[PDB]
Order: C-alpha cells, then sequence, then structure tokens
C-alpha cells in the first residue's frame, strides 16, 4: 500500500523517460501532482540532480540528508509529493549513471520512511483520501 504507491509512482516516472520499472483515485493524483511540482519546481528539480553524485556507497546518505532536510520545519501534503518527485529524480539519474540496482534499493527506503516516518502525520491529517478530496482533478 505504501510499498503500491511508491512503485506506481516511480514506474510512471520510468516511463516518461524511457526506462521500464520491470487507490487508482489515491495513485492518479499524486502522478498529476508529481507532473506538476516538477514544472512548478523545475528550478529546484535541476539544482538538485546537477549536484548529486550519485554512487552506491553514498546513495542512502543523498536520500536521507534531502529527505531530512525537506521535513525538517514540518510535514504537509506538498512535501510529501515533493518526497515522491525527489525518489523519482534519484531513480532516473541512477538508471542515467548505469547504477540500475538503486532503483529497487531507492524504492525501499521510500516505503520505510512513509512507513516510519511520515504515516502519522498522514493518518492525522485524514489519510490518502484528503489528499485526494484537495488535490485530485
Ligand atoms: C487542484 N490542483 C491542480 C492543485 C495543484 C496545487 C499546486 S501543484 C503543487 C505545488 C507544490 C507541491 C505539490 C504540488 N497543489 C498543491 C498546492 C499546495 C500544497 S501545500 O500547501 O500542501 N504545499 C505546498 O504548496 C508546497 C510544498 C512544498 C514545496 N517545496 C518547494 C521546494 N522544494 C525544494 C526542496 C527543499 C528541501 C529539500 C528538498 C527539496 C526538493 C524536493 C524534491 C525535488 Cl525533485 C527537488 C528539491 C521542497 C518542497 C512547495 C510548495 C500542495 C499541493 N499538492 O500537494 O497537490
Ligand atoms: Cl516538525
Amino acid at each position: 500500500s505504501n510499498r503500491e504507491l511508491v512503485v506506481d509512482f516511480l514506474s510512471y516516472k520510468l516511463s516518461q523517460k524511457g526506462y521500464s520499472w520491470s487507490s487508482e483515485a489515491v495513485k492518479q493524483a499524486l502522478r498529476e501532482a508529481g507532473d506538476e511540482f516538477e514544472l512548478r519546481y523545475r528550478r529546484a528539480f535541476s539544482d538538485l540532480t546537477s549536484q548529486l553524485h550519485i554512487t552506491p556507497g553514498t546513495a542512502y546518505q543523498s536520500f536521507e540528508q534531502v529527505v531530512n532536510e525537506l521535513f525538517r520545519d514540518g510535514v504537509n501534503w506538498g512535501r510529501i509529493v515533493a518526497f515522491f518527485s525527489f525518489g523519482g529524480a534519484l531513480c532516473v539519474e541512477s538508471v542515467d549513471k548505469e547504477m540500475q540496482v538503486l532503483v529497487s534499493r531507492i524504492a525501499a527506503w521510500m516505503a520505510t520512511y512513509l512507513n516510519d516516518h511520515l504515516e502519522p502525520w498522514i493518518q492525522e491529517n485524514g489519510g490518502w483520501d484528503t489528499f485526494v478530496e484537495l488535490y485530485g482533478n
């Protein structure tokens, strides 16, 4: 379910680049918000991308550093969307550098963070149905 959302979002962003991974309302609303975040914040996106030096020995560190930064002042739906776009960017970028092996690992790190750290805020703020209600269509 957190798993499901992650795989869905990551599969989508990978597919938009021509790569193959290899609640529908929640899933669509999340993809759509990701597309829109990535355009509105395309400068922040490219600042990030051009400063990730991905290696497998630093990838977790890079993920954690950015995710800690992202939620440092609190959690809101927009930041949750940005969290998924970041993981998408990380995956796309790993494939570019021929570190395809990291994709499955990035998905695991993402689900764990959701499960451990984002879940209490999500449940307290109406769950994903409330996300859909506020930012769907
Ligand atoms: C009906 N529908 C068409 C309406 C669409 C509107 C506008 S689109 C959008 C804007 C921001 C985030 C997500 C989507 N939706 C919306 C509007 C507002 C909100 S919100 O109030 O809950 N949140 C925000 O407005 C918000 C949240 C985060 C945010 N960031 C901008 C800068 N980045 C940079 C950054 C800083 C620290 C660490 C990492 C990053 C970062 C993360 C990912 C990447 Cl790829 C690059 C850099 C972080 C988050 C900007 C705005 C959420 C949402 N929403 O979740 O859908
Ligand atoms: Cl906080």
